[PDB]
């Protein structure tokens, strides 16, 4: 139930937060879907969130991004 190229995204989403210092994201795989979730977050955060879902949902992905 492990996505080779979720995973990778993943792995850059997680990369960005740790240099950004940011430790409030939730972040699930399943079927195919990418969810995130987040209470609040910088410009910073919400741009590179709004440029993961375009690149992934031109892919096909479903991205389900939540910032509460």
């Amino acid at each position: 139930g492990w996505s080779t190229e979720l995973e990778k995204h993943r792995e850059e989403l997680k990369e960005f937060l740790k240099k950004e210092g940011i430790t409030n994201v939730e972040i699930r795989i399943d079927n195919g879907r990418l969810e995130v979730r987040v209470e609040g977050g910088t410009e910073r955060l919400k741009r590179f969130l709004e440029e993961l879902r375009q690149k992934l949902e031109k892919k096909g992905y479903t991205v389900d991004i939540k910032i509460e």
